[PDB]
């Protein structure tokens, strides 16, 4: 089976994932290169849905130019039947890559941060907040990760919602919602990097889980590490209080993404 969009015909080689009413394909073009386009179908879209995905196609639009942290947007083809959008093909899901590792190489480990925090940098420049970063958001591109998404239009399973990486002012007002919400689910993708599990995994009941997040009474543990600066980053980052909790920018600073070994 084959797609057209904009002119342009692309051999479906594999359905990369589904969700909801979105699917990706790997695909290549007429000179054999790979391509992962996504085909959501608007035929069951109500006027939310319509502009949460308008919405999202804009952003990851204005910010091509922007940072090379952003995945790539070649093309779309937008009606009121359904939606295309050629973009970069990556190699894997971060979540799908997480799962898989036995251990994170710590070179590895900083230079995905590195990327992470530029992405995320690059976002709120532009006053988006996420809220709800996890490590689903982000593709491996040669060794390199990339953001997807802003979290609006929809969620996808390679072919269940995690509350894991959650900031306490989310829980608590229910705006607190700030670029500091987004170093706390940050923090936790970089703590699961380094000690194999999310600061609350351990809770099973989701409700003590909420009340765990916004507890300042609840200590998260911080084992000690050989990467004393990680530890430091770590800590920084899963402050409660967001208004003592450290910034993107101050973040690129540091000592664990700025100095190595
Ligand atoms: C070979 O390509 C893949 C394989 C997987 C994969 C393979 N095994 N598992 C468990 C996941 C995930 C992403 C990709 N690549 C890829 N490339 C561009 C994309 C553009 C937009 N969205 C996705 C995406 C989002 N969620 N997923 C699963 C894929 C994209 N995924």
């Amino acid at each position: 089976q084959s797609m057209s969009v904009k002119g342009r015909i692309y051999s479906i080689l594999k359905q990369i994932g589904s969700g909801g009413s979105s699917k990706v394909f790997q695909v290549l073009n007429e000179k054999k290169q790979i391509y992962a386009i996504k085909y959501v179908n608007l035929e069951e879209a109500d006027n939310q849905t319509l502009d949460s995905y308008r919405n999202e196609i804009a952003y990851l639009n204005k910010l091509q130019q922007h940072s090379d942290k952003i995945i790539r947007l070649y093309d779309y083809e937008i009606t009121d039947q359904y939606i295309y959008m050629v973009m970069e093909c990556g190699n894997i899901d971060l979540n799908s890559w997480l799962k898989k590792k036995k251990s994170i190489d710590p070179w590895e480990r900083k230079s995905y941060w590195k990327n992470m925090l530029e992405a995320v940098h690059t976002i709120h420049q532009h006053g988006i907040v996420h809220s709800d970063l996890k490590p689903a958001n982000f593709l491996i591109v040669d060794g390199m990760l990339k953001l997807i998404d802003f979290g609006i239009a929809n969620q996808m399973q390679p072919d269940v919602g995690t509350v894991n990486y959650m900031p306490p002012e989310a829980i608590k007002d229910m705006s607190k919602i700030s670029p500091k919400s987004d170093v706390w689910s940050l923090g936790c993708i970089l703590y699961y990097m380094t000690y194999g599990k999310t600061p609350f995994q351990q809770i099973i009941n989701q409700i003590s889980k909420l009340h765990a997040i916004i507890d300042p009474n609840h200590e998260i543990e911080f084992p000690d590490i050989p990467e004393k600066d990680l530890q430091d980053v770590l800590k920084c980052c899963l402050k409660r209080d967001p208004k003592q909790r450290i910034s993107i920018p101050e973040l690129l600073a540091h000592p664990y993404v700025q100095i190595q070994t």
